[PDB]
RNA sequence: GCUAAACCUAGCCCCAAACCCACUCCACCUUACUACCAGACAACCUUAGCCAAACCAUUUACCCAAAUAAAGUAUAGGCGAUA
RNA sequence: ACCCCUAUACCUUCUGCAUAAUGAAUUAACUAGAAAUAACUUUGCAAGGAGAGCCAAAGCUAAGACCCCCGAAACCAGACGAGCUACCUAAGAACAGCUAAAAGAGCACACCCGUCUAUGUAGCAAAAUAGUGGGAAGAUUUAUAGGUAGAGGCGACAAACCUACCGAGCCUGGUGAUAGCUGGUUGUCCAAGAUAGAAUCUUAGUUCAACUUUAAAUUUGCCCACAGAACCCUCUAAAUCCCCUUGUAAAUUUAACUGUUAGUCCAAAGAGGAACAGCUCUUUGGACACUAGGAAAAAACCUUGUAGAGAGAGUAAAAAAUUUAACACCCAUAGUAGGCCUAAAAGCAGCCACCAAUUAAGAAAGCGUUCAAGCUCAACACCCACUACCUAAAAAAUCCCAAACAUAUAACUGAACUCCUCACACCCAAUUGGACCAAUCUAUCACCCUAUAGAAGAACUAAUGUUAGUAUAAGUAACAUGAAAACAUUCU
RNA sequence: GCCUGUUUACCAAAAACAUCACCUCUAGCAUCACCAGUAUUAGAGGCACCGCCUGCCCAGUGACACAUGUUUAACGGCCGCGGUACCCUAACCGUGCAAAGGUAGCAUAAUCACUUGUUCCUUAAAUAGGGACCUGUAUGAAUGGCUCCACGAGGGUUCAGCUGUCUCUUACUUUUAACCAGUGAAAUUGACCUGCCCGUGAAGAGGCGGGCAUAACACAGCAAGACGAGAAGACCCUAUGGAGCU
RNA sequence: ACCUCGGAGCAGAACCCAACCUCCGAGCAGUACAUGCUAAGACUUCACCAGUCAAAGCGAACCUCAAUUGAUCCAAUAACUUGACCAACGGAACAAGUUACCCUAGGGAUAACAGCGCAAUCCUAUUCUAGAGUCCAUAUCAACAAUAGGGUUUACGACCUCGAUGUUGGAUCAGGACAUCCCGAUGGUGCAGCCGCUAUUAAAGGUUCGUUUGUUCAACGAUUAAAGUCCUACGUGAUCUGAGUUCAGACCGGAGUAAUCCAGGUCGGUUUCUAUCUACUUUCAAAUUCCUCCCUGUACGAAAGGACAAGAGAAAUAAGGCCUACUUCACAAAGCGCCUUCCCCCGUAAAUGAUAUCAUCUCAACUUAGUAUUAUACCCACACCCACCCAAGAACAGGGUU
């Protein structure tokens, strides 16, 4: 039982058209985005700051949840969503809040929408683990999109150069993507262990 | 000592000289070796290519009037291999 | 006879083969250097030679001597093929039984095909057998005859079939096609004999250079001493060129040719790489592809070269030495719980200061304390071994690897090197030069097998070479005949 | 893949080829084919019954018209950047290019890779299988797109049934096999009087170096080695060597 | 990527010298028109072709630069002269792509698998004490560095092999190394006990069954004392499989006008050998491991929790045998059935005592744990042999025939 690695390339002939630092910076940006989604949304407490998700289609186009109205703080077991007496907006927010990933249990009675959430020591933790897994899958999808963009750029820049250099660059991009996948899996496992601990 | 080994002579080759052959009886172009019946149609045509030019694309002696010489000369030829 | 000491079969391709790189079971027979211009030698004649033609400022004529074999996929021309198979034409034949819904329907025989498995693989068979399968009244199968043929035929397109091997059939002919590629290239002995590169549809080849070989003319050839061979920045080496003597004996030029020109290791100066490789590329030198001795067997490391017999001798190179860590005994009272800073920080959290009491102890060098307290060390008192040659070792896979020996005087052993008696041409790849030579025929001799000359189908340990004989595998794989009997018959 | 059927005789029977259905193009015609036929016909083709459909383009090529044209069920093609409100998307706007900018449908597929895409069912365990989502940045409509009746020696998954496939093999018969009697091959063979360990060597030794072992000889098995035998590697490279095809 | 020419370094002081070695440049330009004609002697890019300098002489006034370039034939012209990025630049007058339908002659001169050389990469062991570990370098880890060892992996070289070294996994059989996963025995601990961490010694024995992917790798389920690493031509295909991976058919996406192709996916796709030589074909035997009860609910703690040691009993695997029960079966052979199975192993822990009058376990002389063995069980009768039988057996051999 013994693992194995590879090597790494760094020269100017590659930088003459494709910079290997831009893909690393984009991967680090995706890492930071996932870390922000983990440490900003739902951790242990609901928090009024976790309502920054995505809304449904309103007048052809999806918007946010906090930029439309405002979220105030009153009691630790109630989240009042005061708005501006708009008809379709309340129903849109109720529909966009209901199948999120965390069980909000909303009670709408006209304008004031309260979100009371107690504390569950098992089901809520499992729902949070599932939401973190969905966020990790979204980060993986974004990483795959970045990988496809980089591969399209490398395919656009390969006709006037040898095939060995293109193969080495493809192998290095695959190694970077594998390292990013390993880091995403490590973060997901740490978050799951913290939630189920 | 067994298997074995050995033989000369049938014939053949290259020339000279000289021009050379073919129904005993019957059968033999239809399914040849078939004795015996009505659409008769009928042949005349530049060789090519391998190969050499170190590839290959024009090109490359072979052609049927005795010898020797002129002479491998005049000539021809991606004026080149070569003729 | 064996036992004892020595010894890594041959050819070919290679830098290098015992290589586990190729070829070969053996025997007999057969099977591979054909020729010109120009040069050399020997005659003849001679400013002329020649038996017309042609050459000629010593030439002309004659003779001798000299340039291999087998092997492709391919191309073209003309014949021969549809008795197998692809399709078509003519006139035929076959399809039990059941359910039949009516049917390019269902189960299922005969028949056609061949999904899967197993046996077989020089087998029964150059495509089978046994089981299991699809179709089986149709776009079915099949008996006979005919037709479409290769720059093509045919094709429900598999680039499928066209007489067992069709990306283009087979036979004959051009054809002894060609091949820079592989393999082979047959008597004895002797001598000389290792190459800077350039060009190239060219790096698997060739030409010219370089080396080598033969035959000639001529005189200088090599080693070398004073002198000498710009510079500039920082250094600037081992060295190199020219070169009188001197030891030497070779060098230059002319004529005619082949062959080498796909190389390795070591020492040194370098470049690339990893200041890696039995790694790649230059330069200087050496060795090998040539004998022998040594380092275990070993190409390139050391000694050594010119050839034989000897049951003589002196020698060259030639045997690896190291074994390692001890350490001190004793005594610690005090201004003072030095000041600052710190809740506290007392010799030892952080700084400034580091004075000073007793014959001796630093305003504290290591710990230790939350702060203190306790442990030492630096200092007397006390005797005083040395109080230190610094450090500098490790494990892989079948089984360690000659046996051993610390103590009778430095010498001995050890080659194809050298000497000794004798005779001496008698140990390199490709290539070149030379002296001989068996069989055969012819001219003349010879007459129990030879001689002088001319000639050539003129020599086989080797080409998965051809034919024939016999071995090894091997007396091996494999192959047979149902039983009794009166040999009338009977039984399974 | 609609079905029956057809094919690589001798390693591939299939999802491949054909097939009824649909569509495009060509042709106004007499004696040897097509045809002793005449535009509801004949030939050259694509696709593949049926059911719903088959979106846009003649810029280029080709074809037809020679009136700059007509033709895509002809060859073929169906966009790019930025501003876009707390999140992936965005209705929207600005802008360039074009012939048009992928329409309906379906969808991680037999569909480059990322890919074990995400999720539910199935198993104790599911990179296997089935149902849902679409960044399919290389899906998509006679290069036909999508459902469906029947069928398939086509390719995958699976409930129940019990079968030596297995846990774990055992017994019996025949063939085979060993001996006896008869006949009697083939590949292979440099010569061999043909051992083991370590090391060396053209780098993997029965033949070399150092040790060990060692009377001769039949017969039956096994396959670790002889870099084992058949086929001058079929993979890689060279040849101013061939051939097929476009 | 490059193909021709020039300058510098490698190449330091006559000449020369390569590299897919390191840097610059060139395919021109500018001024006179004697940039006229002839002619000794020389240099020469290692050949040749080309290229370079030039005394004197006839005439006439009183050349810069470094490369700056192109042979023959042929064509234009009355002539003198002229004509190519013939740049593949010593230059064919004019010719591309694909072949997995492929063929031939060769090459280990040259690749893919193996072996071999190296160790860039990888792994491991020691040295210094930064820094973690509350203080505390060394219970444990280890930053920058240093010294060595190994040849699992990825690469490098092309040294044997292309007149063929069969290639990945899996099955059977395993041999070996220890750098030890478990069973044995010790030192230390940030060791109160159970679990643990680290180090030394120890290779006699063992190291599971299943789902998915063809997998070796990898994820998961249930276990176990453990489900160890590595080598053996990434062990073993003349013992077996071909699941993928190395053809000919075909489909999808893409590239290409097309043939055709993809280190893209998928369905299908012939595994031939009668053993000549070496080696071998019962070594006759001295097995391991888990679990249950007692101790004990004790030692230990504050409680939870919780041991060693001694003893007893049951098992599992492995080896060697057997047919009385059961079972396949039946005057036999077998397991699913039954019986038996016995010695250690050395790293340290301690007395006396010098070198060094203390002390000190001793590569000081010496004394203990400390050596199981100089182990015992099998088997060991030289010839009656036609023939018959046999629990003996291929033939042979062996036993009985009273
Ligand atoms: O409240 P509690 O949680 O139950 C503590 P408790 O019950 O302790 P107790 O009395 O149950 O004791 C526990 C064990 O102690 C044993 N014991 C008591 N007396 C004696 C023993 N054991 C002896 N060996 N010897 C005695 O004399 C009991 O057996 C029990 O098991 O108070
Ligand atoms: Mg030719
Ligand atoms: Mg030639
Ligand atoms: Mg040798
Ligand atoms: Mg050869
Ligand atoms: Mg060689
Ligand atoms: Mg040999
Ligand atoms: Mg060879
Ligand atoms: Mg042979
Ligand atoms: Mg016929
Ligand atoms: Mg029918
Ligand atoms: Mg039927
Ligand atoms: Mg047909
Ligand atoms: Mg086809
Ligand atoms: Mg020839
Ligand atoms: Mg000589
Ligand atoms: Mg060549
Ligand atoms: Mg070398
Ligand atoms: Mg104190
Ligand atoms: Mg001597
Ligand atoms: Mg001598
Ligand atoms: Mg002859
Ligand atoms: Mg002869
Ligand atoms: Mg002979
Ligand atoms: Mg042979
Ligand atoms: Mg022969
Ligand atoms: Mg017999
Ligand atoms: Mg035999
Ligand atoms: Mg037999
Ligand atoms: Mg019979
Ligand atoms: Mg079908
Ligand atoms: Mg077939
Ligand atoms: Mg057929
Ligand atoms: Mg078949
Ligand atoms: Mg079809
Ligand atoms: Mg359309
Ligand atoms: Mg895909
Ligand atoms: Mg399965
Ligand atoms: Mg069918
Ligand atoms: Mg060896
Ligand atoms: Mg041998
Ligand atoms: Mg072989
Ligand atoms: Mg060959
Ligand atoms: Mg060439
Ligand atoms: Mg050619
Ligand atoms: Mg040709
Ligand atoms: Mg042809
Ligand atoms: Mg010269
Ligand atoms: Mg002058
Ligand atoms: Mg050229
Ligand atoms: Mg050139
Ligand atoms: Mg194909
Ligand atoms: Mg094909
Ligand atoms: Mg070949
Ligand atoms: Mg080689
Ligand atoms: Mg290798
Ligand atoms: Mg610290
Ligand atoms: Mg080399
Ligand atoms: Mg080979
Ligand atoms: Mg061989
Ligand atoms: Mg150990
Ligand atoms: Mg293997
Ligand atoms: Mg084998
Ligand atoms: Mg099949
Ligand atoms: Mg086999
Ligand atoms: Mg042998
Ligand atoms: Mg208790």
């Amino acid at each position: 039982g013994q693992s194995q690695t590879r090597v790494n390339i760094n020269a100017a002939l590659v930088e003459d058209i494709i910079n290997l630092e831009e893909v690393n910076e984009e991967m680090k940006s995706v890492i930071e985005a996932l870390k922000d989604n983990f440490n900003k949304t739902l951790n242990i407490r609901t928090s009024p700051g976790s309502l920054d998700k995505i809304a449904v289609v309103t007048a052809d186009g999806k918007l946010a949840l906090n930029q439309i109205s405002q979220i105030s703080m009153k009691s630790p077991q109630l989240i009042l969503v005061n708005m501006a007496s708009f008809p379709e907006c309340t129903a849109a927010a109720i529909k966009a809040i209901r199948e999120s990933g965390m069980n909000l249990n909303p009670e709408v009675e006209g304008t004031l929408i309260r979100v009371p959430i107690p504390q569950v020591t098992r089901e809520h933790r499992e729902m949070l683990v599932k939401l973190a897994k969905q966020n990790t899958n979204k980060a993986k999808d974004s990483l795959r999109k970045v990988r496809t963009n980089s591969m399209n750029k490398l395919k656009k820049s390969k006709d006037t150069v040898s095939e060995d250099t293109i193969r080495l660059i493809e192998k290095q991009i695959s190694q970077m993507a594998d390292d990013t996948v390993a880091e995403l899996d490590r973060h997901l496992a740490v978050k799951t262990k913290e939630l189920l601990g």
